[PDB]
């Protein structure tokens, strides 16, 4: 029949086309939060549509018995819903919800299929998806377990607070308190939020933890525990759901420093190593395995892919002549990139408030620019025709800069300063042509843009589908619910698809907790934690699986003298000397702890410290003259690690060459005191750990040094257009009785009126700490926004800011977000996938070039590895045992057989369940049935124990897994023993639980059997050693910048981030700060109080004993201390990441 004309149309182009623009104006329509009545036009027209595609699709392939035709093609079934559903919902509404129309986003995924490549890109998604099976259930196993711990240990010690004090009063039957007024019912008093302590300067209640370190609650207050939670609720660890999901944030490293110093804060300092133990394997290390699996599974199917694909004449050419003559002189090329570059320098020299005639100046400069860009535009063109001028790509960008530069200016008469810069901004990227790593960064952004443009699309549909998702089922929740008795929402909501995309992109860069909890407290727990579960999962897998595509794509394609001085060198010869030296370091660097606040009053110690002082100089001067005295000045000056030693022994000197000599102690002479810093550095070049992780670091300098260039231009165009933008509008007006935020504009407007209305000394126009003044703030923020931390305060600073020099309001920019999420997109995002990729380059090829393959490890490092690796062999051969004589015959007929394995690893997942159901203040008769079943259970072990011990007599002892079961069985018989023994002994919180934590040994016994957890943990056994290497570096440098803080960063005013138990004033509370500092979390918060300065936010001149005259620390200094400590930080992050990287390749792929 006429079906040869619908299987005719079904393969045509304009179907596709005419599918597309429909799907793409539904998309634009679906994107509302209150459509108007008119869309029965619009919704039928599409539903009509959609019925037709549909219609000609079963036309092609149907008429009966559909099998082995349409609806074999799983897309198929999509389409079907949606036809389905789109009549469905015209003649009933029995089940009125509302909300089956967030069903309508589903047909907004058949864009997926109309396009013929983001079906082969989801393909591969999935694909890799399913190698992740054993990743998954890894890391829920030992988030279970780290969450188990945390349970046992922190069980209710979220819940404290420093509650005000109280009598029973003796006044009423039962329990009633007296405080100023009369309460009752005790719990009544507690429960009220009245009886609390506002932490300073933030709206938290103080928690405080009644122990000798944590927390202190103050004079008239107890610390005590009772109360709902802090963030609403959705913090403690107090049932295994809650514990759970706080370690998830952990692993997830979201917002993972205020659980962090509320819990130490609680619960006991000495409690950060279980912190320095989850932030190390947990998130660390499971964030680098999947990224290592998903990049493995990319590259095998890659492999895969690519192995299948293998199978008016006299004047006119007089004048032409001499000019392609002159033009083409390389030196012309060498003026004009000093041109350009002089350019460059020239828009960054705008800053916040210039001189008058600066600015005329600039554009004088910037006109003679033009001048000459203009005059080589002609005297190149005159070179050729443009049949030839107007080809090679790069000749038709440079037109297009100067035609655009040209039309700006001659638009001078006119309103335009925020993107007419833009248009002179480009010429930058002029310089990308004859640079070699300009080229790597533009064939990254085009390799993205334009060959894998597949996956950025697929992200770009699920960011879409997410927030009409989230718009859809959240809009109207918000909007009563939230905003305030002022009416204004909050600053991440749903009611508009601009703030739900986004909340989307914020859940992708890694903050999702929050605006979770904002969701929760009004939505539902259940819906609103599945969604924001699914985003967080989905996209960072996607956006992971991105960042290693670009990656390897784009990586892939007399005579006396001369017997005292060999006797003299004799002793350097003998390793005893070395090991006194090594000693005598040791020392000399821990003496450098003590430098804390509480020196000067101890009066004692003091003295000793200077002797000490004295006498390593001097023992470190001798033994460098030695030195000397045996290596000659060649071999030692040539060293260039004994050339460190003698530049610390330089300062050394001249410490003691000035105080005791010239009585100076003023000016740049205490600078040097607190440059001896530095003497930690020579335990560098002797703890071969050390120098071989130096040697690799240093080896991969040039190339870091290429890309810190480039990313520094491309910061550098960004930091230009911030400034551009954001100089001048940052200053906001602050009443200081009760004031840290603008004053309501319609009434403070401009700094005019801040400043004419200052008839009480309240009024402060005090601008942003990180704000876009001039270039050299601007990279600052840049760092702010592309680390995540601090941004949100940048972003609400620049989105409300309305003009130059004015109060800001409430989102009168809101469109400025685009700005940084363009940021984020290109430079944060494609700079580090440049920058890990170079590394990982460079230290590929480094470990080429060599021969023992691996770095990172010494030699007896490299022996013990390769001892390591022949553990976890192929195959252990089978032991086979002797059967048994009679009695142990009979015995083990039944023990030996393969289902007792697998029912004792049954009965060992239900004692994990049992586990589970714990609780804060559970029952008093609930307690007993629990222990009465862990008791039942430990029985059970000790029984199957001692049967599998009666099977085998001496064959018992050989599976190195099976000792392992005995040694958690006599553990836990000693645990149920010693459960109630006490009775006599101190308050053991810290010794019951300890000796209760025990039973988690039954728990690491299910991976016997487990090989997909098996290998991942053999993953890490084997790479233990470079880690240790690594982490005594940085321990090395936590040590260094910790003695650098506690030099200059005590006596800092306590504010943000620097509290009275996170601070510079001693060797834990500085180390503290620099553990939590090393993932680069809320240093944001710790550099505010330091860039303090006089009055507001500060006050010199205060009397603090050592450093007096203090109270805020200066800028300068902290900014160079964190913003390097965070570069450093990072570099040693990705060597971890490389050394797990290698590790994980080395044992899958060999087996
Ligand atoms: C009971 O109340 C009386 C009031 O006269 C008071 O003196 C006494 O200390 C109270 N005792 C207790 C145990 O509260
Ligand atoms: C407890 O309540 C009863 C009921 O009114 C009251 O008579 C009694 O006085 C109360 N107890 C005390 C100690 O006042
Ligand atoms: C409040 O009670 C605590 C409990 O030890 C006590 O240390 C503190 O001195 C009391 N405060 C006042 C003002 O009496
Ligand atoms: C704090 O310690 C005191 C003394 O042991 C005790 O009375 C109080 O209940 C404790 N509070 C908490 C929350 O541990
Ligand atoms: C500042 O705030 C205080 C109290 O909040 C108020 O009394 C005073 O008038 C305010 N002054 C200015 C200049 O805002
Ligand atoms: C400032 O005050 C005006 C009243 O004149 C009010 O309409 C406005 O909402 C206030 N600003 C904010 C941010 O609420
Ligand atoms: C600031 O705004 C006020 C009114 O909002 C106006 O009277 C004043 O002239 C303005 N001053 C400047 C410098 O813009
Ligand atoms: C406002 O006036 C007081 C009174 O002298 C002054 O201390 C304060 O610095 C002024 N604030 C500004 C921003 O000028
Ligand atoms: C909180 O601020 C008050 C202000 O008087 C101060 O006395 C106290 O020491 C501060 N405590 C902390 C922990 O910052």
């Amino acid at each position: 029949p006429i079906r040869r004309a619908a299987v005719k149309i079904l393969v045509h182009s304009l179907f596709n086309m005419l599918i597309m623009c429909t799907i793409l104006t539904n998309c634009v329509f679906m994107a509302q939060h209150d459509p108007p009545p008119w869309t029965k036009y619009v919704e039928y027209t599409f539903t009509a549509i959609y019925t037709f595609e549909s219609l000609v699709k079963i036309l092609a392939r149907g008429f009966c018995l559909h099998a082995f035709t349409f609806l074999r093609d799983p897309w198929n079934w999509l389409d079907f819903s949606v036809i389905i559903m789109a009549y469905t919902t015209e003649f009933v509404d029995l089940g009125n919800v509302s909300a089956l129309r967030t069903f309508r986003v589903l047909r907004a995924l058949k864009t997926i299929s109309v396009i013929s490549g983001l079906k082969t890109i989801v393909g591969a998604l999935i694909q890799s998806v399913k190698k992740l099976a054993d990743v998954m259930v890894l890391t829920v196993f030992c988030l279970s377990v780290f969450a188990l711990i945390g349970l046992q240990l922190f069980m209710g010690n979220l819940r404290h607070k420093c509650v005000r004090n109280f009598t029973a009063l003796n006044g009423t039957n039962g329990s009633v308190e007296a405080d100023g007024l009369v309460w009752e019912s005790l719990d009544l008093y507690l429960s009220d939020p009245e009886n609390y302590l506002l932490k300073n300067g933030t709206s938290d209640v103080l928690l405080c933890g009644n122990s000798s370190d944590a927390g202190t609650c103050p004079e008239g207050y107890r610390c005590l525990k009772a109360g709902e939670n802090p963030d609403h609720g959705y913090t403690s660890f107090d049932s295994f759901a809650w514990a759970f999901l706080a370690l998830f944030r952990l692993m997830t490293q979201d917002c993972w420093e205020r659980l962090y110093q509320q819990t130490l804060r609680s619960a006991g300092k000495i409690y950060m190593i279980f912190f320095m133990l989850v932030i190390f394997l947990g998130s660390f290390y499971l964030v680098n395995l999947i990224l290592a699996v998903v990049a493995m599974a990319y590259e095998e199917q890659n492999q895969a892919t690519i192995a299948e694909t293998e199978e008016c004449c006299p004047l006119w050419m007089s004048i032409k002549q001499g000019v392609k003559l002159v033009v083409m002189d390389p030196f012309t090329d060498l003026t004009i990139t000093m041109c350009i570059v002089l350019n460059t320098l020239f828009m960054a020299l705008e800053h916040y408030n210039m001189t008058s005639e600066f600015e005329e100046m600039l554009q004088v400069g910037n006109l003679v620019f033009t001048g000459i860009f203009t005059a080589e535009m002609t005297f190149k063109i005159i070179a050729l025709d443009p049949y030839y001028y107007f080809q090679q790509g790069w000749n038709i960008f440079d037109s297009i800069i100067v035609i655009l530069s040209l039309m700006e200016l001659g638009l001078s008469r006119m309103s335009n300063l925020s993107v007419l810069r833009s248009f002179r901004l480009l010429r930058v990227f002029k310089l990308a042509k004859s640079w070699p790593t300009l080229n790597t960064l533009i064939k990254i952004i085009g390799n993205s843009v334009g060959a894998l443009g597949n996956l950025t699309l697929v992200l770009a549909i699920i960011v879409f589908i997410f927030a009409v998702v989230g718009m859809q089922l959240f809009g109207k929740n918000y909007s009563e619910l939230r905003d305030s008795d002022s009416g204004l929402l909050p600053r991440w909501h749903m009611m508009d698809f601009f703030h739900a995309f986004l909340i989307i992109f914020r859940i992708l860069c890694g903050e999702w907790i929050e605006t979770m909890w904002d969701c929760m407290e009004v939505s539902g727990q259940s819906l609103c934690l599945l969604v924001f579960l699914l985003v967080m999962v989905i996209g960072n897998l996607v956006v992971l699986n991105l960042f290693l595509a670009l990656l390897l794509s784009s990586f892939s394609a007399g005579k006396v003298w001369w017997r005292l001085r060999k006797t003299c060198y004799h002793i350097v010869e003998h390793s005893w000397f070395e090991t006194f030296i090594i000693f005598m370091i040791l020392l000399s660097s821990g003496a450098l702890a003590f430098e804390d606040i509480y020196l000067e009053e101890r009066k004692t110690i003091k003295v000793l410290l200077e002797y000490a002082d004295k006498m390593f100089t001097y023992v470190f001067v001798l033994e460098m003259l030695l030195k000397w005295v045996a290596y000659g000045f060649k071999k030692y000056f040539t060293n260039a690690w004994c050339w460190l030693d003698f530049l610390i022994v330089d300062v050394s000197l001249v410490s003691l060459v000035a105080n005791t000599l010239g009585f100076a102690e003023m000016g740049p002479i205490k600078s040097l005191r607190t440059l001896r810093a530095l003497r930690p550095l020579r335990a560098l070049s002797r703890f071969e750990g050390m120098r071989v992780v130096v040697n690799a670091l240093v080896g991969a300098i040039p190339s870091i040094m290429n890309v810190l260039l480039v990313c520094l231009i491309f910061w550098l165009i960004f930091s230009i257009m911030g400034v551009n933008l954001f100089a001048g509008k940052f200053g906001r007006c602050i009443n200081q009785t009760e004031g840290d935020l603008p004053l309501n504009y319609t009434i403070v407007n401009n700094k005019s009126q801040c400043e004419s209305l200052n008839l009480t000394g309240e009024l402060y126009w005090t601008k942003v700490k990180v704000n876009f003044d001039n270039v050299g703030a601007g990279y600052l923020a840049l760092l702010q926004v592309a680390t995540f931390k601090g941004w949100m305060d940048i972003m609400y600073a620049a989105v409300d800011s309305r003009g130059y020099e004015e109060q800001p309001q409430w989102e009168y920019n809101l469109y400025m977000y685009i700005y940084f999420v363009i940021f984020i997109i290109f430079g944060s995002f494609f700079t580090l996938n440049l920058f890990i990729g170079v590394i990982i380059d460079n230290f590929n090829q480094q470990k080429k070039k060599l021969g023992g393959q691996d770095i990172f490890m010494t030699e007896e490092q490299k022996k013990y590895y390769n001892a390591m690796k022949k553990l976890g062999s192929k195959k252990p051969q089978k032991p086979i045992p002797r059967p048994l004589n009679k009695y142990q015959g009979f015995i083990f007929d039944i023990v030996t057989k393969q289902a007792f394995d697998v029912t004792i690893m049954f009965l060992i997942c239900l004692n994990m369940v049992t586990m589970m159901v714990e609780t804060d203040d559970q029952s008093p008769e609930k307690i007993n049935i629990l222990a009465k079943i862990n008791l039942l259970f430990v029985a059970i072990f000790t029984g199957e124990c001692i049967v599998k011990l009666a099977a085998l007599r001496h064959y018992y002892f050989t599976n190195s897994w099976n000792i392992f079961d005995f040694v958690v069985v006599i553990l836990s018989i000693v645990g149920t023993v010693l459960s109630d023994i006490i009775q006599k002994y101190f308050f053991s919180p810290t010794l019951f639980r300890v000796i209760r934590l025990a039973r988690i040994g039954r728990i690491l016994r299910l991976i016997r059997g487990a090989k997909g957890i098996r290998t991942l943990l053999f993953a890490l056994m084997m790479s233990l050693p470079a880690l240790f290497n690594i982490g005594l570096l940085l321990f090395l440098v936590m040590f260094i910048y910790s003695i650098f803080g506690m030099a200059n960063f005590a006596y800092v005013k306590w504010e943000a981030g620097i509290d009275d138990m996170f601070n510079f004033q001693t060797f834990a509370n500085s180390m503290l700060c620099l553990f939590q500092i090393t993932t680069s979390a809320g240093w944001d918060g710790l550099l505010s109080p330091i860039l303090n300065t006089g009055p507001p936010y500060c006050d010199p001149t205060l009397p603090n004993s050592n450093g007096s005259r203090g109270d805020c620390g200066s800028p300068a200094v902290g900014i160079l201390f964190f913003t390097t400590y965070i570069i450093i930080s990072f570099l040693i992050v990705v060597n971890m990441y490389i050394a797990i990287i290698l590790e994980n390749f080395s044992v899958a792929t060999e087996e």
